[PDB]
């Protein structure tokens, strides 16, 4: 499955800008890691607190340079209706990651995160700067509740790749 490349895509999206464009998630090779993230659909009755828990904790991202990308099955003009709707009147609002489009429903499918060829299940995916997924997050782990979880496993990551991991010390070949 995944584990080597992160399954690739390249999708229509609306930034912060709330200008639209393209992505891939090979843009982001040798430059940022990726949070990559899925939520079932726009404008629905239940609150998004995982796209914004995590919006509000961007500066944080930002920081471990870590690029975020929210994907629901929505085109990108729902996103862009979506975030001109103040939370008051159940919109996200201006957030200022980037959504993208998944409108094919063919990266949920790559991710194995399609729910019966509809939604996206919810799923936090971290990959690092060389494309390789680092976790799978889902289910009850899979919540808004679960950013600072994230950016601990990202500080993990980061640690590991810097230092390796680290012998029982007292083991030995032979």
């Amino acid at each position: 499955a995944f584990q080597g490349q992160a399954p690739s895509f390249k999708a229509e999206a609306v930034f912060g800008d709330n200008t639209f464009g393209e992505v891939s998630l090979s843009d982001f090779i040798g430059k940022k890691y990726v949070l990559l993230y899925f939520y079932p659909l726009d404008f629905t009755f239940v609150c998004p607190s995982e796209i914004i828990a995590l919006d509000k904790a961007l500066d944080s991202f930002k920081e471990r340079n870590v690029e975020l990308l929210g994907c629901s099955v929505d085109s990108k003009f729902t996103h862009l209706a979506w975030k001109k709707t103040p939370l008051s009147q159940g919109g996200i609002g201006n957030i200022k990651h980037t959504l993208i489009s998944d409108i094919s429903k063919s990266i949920a499918r790559s991710y194995d995160v399609l729910f019966n060829e509809s939604v996206a299940l919810r799923a936090f995916v971290l990959i690092d700067k060389q494309g390789v997924v680092q976790h799978l997050l889902v289910n009850n782990l899979a919540l808004g509740r679960s950013v600072d979880e994230i950016l601990r496993l990202i500080d993990a990551l980061q640690h590991h790749e810097k230092y390796g991991d680290v012998c029982p010390a007292n083991w030995q070949k032979g």
